[PDB]
């Protein structure tokens, strides 16, 4: 599939660079014809067929196809796609309140009520994705953005679908590996992957929201990955002594090695607490 090949600068003016990962660049921009503001994500193309740098065309096209299908308040909207010799440029909805990662760094830890206000929105977005058989495969605080960080109950959107896949045969078995602290054991073990992997990541996120600490994090990537595979975590009393038993129950039912025994997204919404790359 080919994208718009006019110069993006003919249609948008860019401004501030926003925070991003090592591989893409994200800039605020403004569309000349409407004055509306967006975020432009520049994905570097592969320079040759057997190259390791840049993103393969197949991978870019998968991300664009998934973005085009999704429309939900808790997921980022794709507006347009441009391309040139070096980059594919996604014009995305602007989310200006920063990363949940940076919000958490300011608060240290969240109360159970504050955590559930965020978690409900994450679960609603993941329920939409899983209903479409889309696994995100990279859920973590850096991939969740706040619309406005200055309100008492900030609203959020899931971003960056660069690892997302449609799961139409129940599982995928290929080159899929996210960030070590957040990946499920089946990722660590290079096993077939399905929607269950996202549920594990939600368990990790929930643990971090309540404690400010990462449940499997070791001093090196290999230690973290070994900890994930062994389900080596505990609810440290220093962080969790005053946390409700139901919150611990929720996490415990997500941080389960066997994907078939892990809570699904539908289970998570009915749970009584809620119901109203890899190489150093
Ligand atoms: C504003 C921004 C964005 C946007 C789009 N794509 N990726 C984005 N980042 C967010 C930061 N980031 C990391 C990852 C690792 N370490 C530090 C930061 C993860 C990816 C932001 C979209 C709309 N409005």
């Amino acid at each position: 599939t080919v994208f718009r090949q006019e110069n993006v600068d003919d249609y948008y003016d860019t401004g501030e660079e926003l925070g991003s990962g090592q591989f893409a660049v994200v800039k605020k921009c403004r569309e000349k014809s409407t004055g509306l503001q967006y975020a432009a994500k520049f994905i570097k193309k592969r320079r040759t067929k057997s190259s390791r740098r840049g993103v393969s065309r197949e991978d870019i096209e998968r991300e664009v196809s998934i973005l085009k299908e999704i429309q939900h308040p808790n997921v980022i909207t794709l507006h347009e796609v441009y391309e040139n010799k070096t980059d594919v440029i996604l014009i995305l909805e602007l989310v200006a309140g920063g990363e949940l990662f940076d919000f958490l760094a300011e608060k240290e830890s969240l109360t159970e009520e504050e955590a559930t206000e965020f978690l409900k929105q994450i679960l609603n977005g993941v329920y939409y994705l899983h209903s479409l058989q889309i696994a995100h495969f990279d859920l973590k605080p850096e991939n969740i953005m706040l619309l406005d960080r200055n309100v008492p109950k900030p609203r959020i959107k899931i971003i960056d679908f660069g690892l997302a896949h449609k799961i139409d045969f129940g599982n995928e078995f290929k080159n899929i590996f996210g960030t070590p602290e957040f990946v499920a054991p089946e990722i660590v073990n290079y096993e077939p992957l399905g929607l269950e992997a996202d549920m594990w990541s939600i368990g990790v996120i929930t643990y971090i929201l309540l404690s400010g600490a990462s449940p499997f994090l070791g001093d090196t990537k290999q230690e973290t990955l070994a900890n994930v595979s062994a389900v080596n975590y505990e609810f440290e009393d220093e962080y969790f002594s005053n946390t409700s038993a139901l919150a611990k129950d929720f996490i415990r039912r997500l941080l389960v090695k066997d994907p078939k025994k892990r809570m699904t997204i539908q289970d998570s919404l009915q749970h009584p607490w809620i119901k109203p790359p890899q190489f150093e």
